[PDB]
């Protein structure tokens, strides 16, 4: 087989904010020639979130889509195909927010009124970038539930783009499911004060989960069992916690308990607001997809603090990822890992970062369940070092000259198409990037000749019992990765 089979394409995000928040597009002509530049350079196609927070803002199903509508003519015009995010989380307080867009305002009313849908950190504070998971199923938002609310959304924006789904503009649908539209909690919430170099705060203080915890912590016959209360704050470090300790709390009957609800309350969340989804695009050419953070900080010690904190309930002998690679396998979803590019020598050694070795863990698991894997440079890099980390992950084995690779990466989507990356220099890295990505073939604009074919959305498989979805938990072996791209940038 031919060379072309080992093409894995590349997208690059838009600006944050190229519709502003009162539903403008700003300037077309402007993006425009960015996006000129990126259809020479070999580029497949974008990615773009779609605002919750800018399209619902008037009130509950009072939608607006005219100026997505321009900008996906716009994409549509310049050849390049397009990775809509169904964004319902708020811009703003994450790295690199430059903009600021919330949530709708009418959302935001209810919230004035019944602070528990926020997710509520254990002093009490609200974060208001995401609806809690507590709510998913509360029909409190004038009759809505939360999940009826993303339902409802996502049925809308599939009719009302019926013309650009049909006309294969549309690749995927990224399927946002939490802060930065992440399946995650919001652990690290900088608009708290966290700094990078820390474990992170358990979101689980709002009522409905607190109330959902007591419930369950007593059905376990342990009704006098508490949420954490030894576990810190958002700039511990672990062994400074009772929780994370060696012979801490988490590795004490509770605290698995504990983890285990919430690890699961995650996967839950994402299982049910996915068939959401698989039934809104149902018959469409697209592939459904999922955001799962990269939470290296901590992974060397046995605590992994800060990925549980996160939601990701991931320990040396507990594959916390696996399991939700076998959940996203009946929706037949891709699972997006946004942290591709870091390596293990460039965290300060107080952290005890294993990027690299996350990336095999979490890339590895994908493909043990027969689903495809993409994934993101989590900041922004415009050196050699960074783009031949994604390219050796993007085909961990290398390339094979006689068929299709072993292993590959379904998809890259670079951070950010800035003025920077268009600058002249950072430019031509970024082609060699595109290049080397491409296998060395020139890009390729129907995606049946690399093994990419889209096909009609089909309905999801049926529900796999927790419990089985829990087996993915035995840890694996990871695939054997080269020590370096046999595709280099230089
Ligand atoms: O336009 C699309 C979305 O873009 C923004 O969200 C993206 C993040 O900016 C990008 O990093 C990533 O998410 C998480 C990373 O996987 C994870 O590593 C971590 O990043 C750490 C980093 O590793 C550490 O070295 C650094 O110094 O601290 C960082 C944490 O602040 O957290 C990242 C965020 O959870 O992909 C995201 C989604 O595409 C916008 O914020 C989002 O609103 C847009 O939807």
């Amino acid at each position: 087989s031919n060379m072309l089979l080992n093409y894995v394409p590349v997208y690059v995000m838009l600006p944050l904010g190229v519709v502003n928040v009162d539903n403008v597009f700003e300037d077309p002509d402007g993006l425009k020639e960015q996006l000129l530049q990126l259809r020479a350079a070999g580029v497949d196609g974008v990615m773009v979130d779609v605002w919750w927070g800018i399209i619902e803002l008037k009130g509950p199903k009072q939608y607006d889509w005219r100026a997505y509508r321009s900008l996906f003519q716009l994409v549509q015009e310049c050849g390049l195909t397009l990775q809509a995010i169904m964004s319902f989380h708020q811009c703003g307080g994450n790295v690199g927010d430059i903009v600021n867009i919330p949530i709708p305002q009418w959302v935001l009313d209810i919230g004035e009124s019944n602070h528990d849908i926020f997710y509520t950190n254990r002093s009490g504070t609200r974060n208001k970038e995401y609806l809690t998971v507590g709510v998913d199923n509360e029909p409190i938002f004038h009759g809505r539930t939360a999940i009826e609310i993303y339902s409802d959304y996502m049925k809308s924006f599939r009719e009302n783009m019926s013309d650009f789904l049909e006309s294969g503009l549309i690749i995927d649908i990224e399927v946002g499911l939490g802060p930065a539209g992440e399946l995650r909690y919001p652990s690290y919430p900088q608009s708290q004060g966290w700094e990078f170099p820390r474990i992170g705060e358990f979101q689980c203080y709002d009522k409905y989960l607190k109330a959902d915890f007591k419930a369950a912590v007593a059905r376990a016959g342990h009704p006098e069992w508490e949420l954490p209360d030894d576990a810190g704050k958002y700039n511990d470090v672990p062994e400074s916690t009772g929780f994370f300790k060696s012979n801490g709390t988490y590795v004490t009957e509770k605290g698995k308990f504990f983890l285990t609800w919430y690890s699961n309350k995650l996967l839950n969340h994402g299982d049910q607001i996915l068939d959401e989804a698989n039934k809104a695009f149902l018959g469409c050419k697209v592939k459904l997809a999922i955001k799962v953070s990269g939470i290296h900080w901590w992974y060397k010690v046995e605590n992994h603090a800060a990925e549980l904190t996160a939601g990701y309930y991931n320990l040396n002998d507990r594959d916390g990822y696996r399991p939700i690679a076998r959940m996203l396998s009946r929706h037949h979803a891709i699972l997006n890992f946004t942290c591709l590019e870091m390596r293990d020598s460039e965290q300060p050694s107080d952290a005890k970062s294993g990027p690299q070795e996350l990336v095999q863990q979490v890339l590895s698991g994908g493909w043990r369940e027969d689903i495809r894997v993409a994934g993101e440079n989590a900041l922004p890099r415009y050196d050699a070092t960074a783009y031949n980390q994604i390219i050796l992950n993007a085909k961990p084995q290398g390339v094979n000259n006689n068929g299709p690779p072993k292993l590959s990466m379904f998809g890259v989507t670079y951070l950010r198409l800035s003025d920077d990356l268009l600058q002249k220099s950072n430019f031509n890295i970024f082609k060699k990037f595109v290049l080397k990505m491409h296998a060395d073939q020139d890009y390729c604009a129907n995606p049946q000749k690399y093994n990419h074919a889209i096909t009609p959305l089909k309905p999801s498989a049926p529900k796999i019992p927790i419990e089985v979805l829990l087996e993915a938990t035995k840890p694996t072996l990871p695939f054997p990765w080269l020590p370096e791209t046999d595709m280099k940038v230089d």
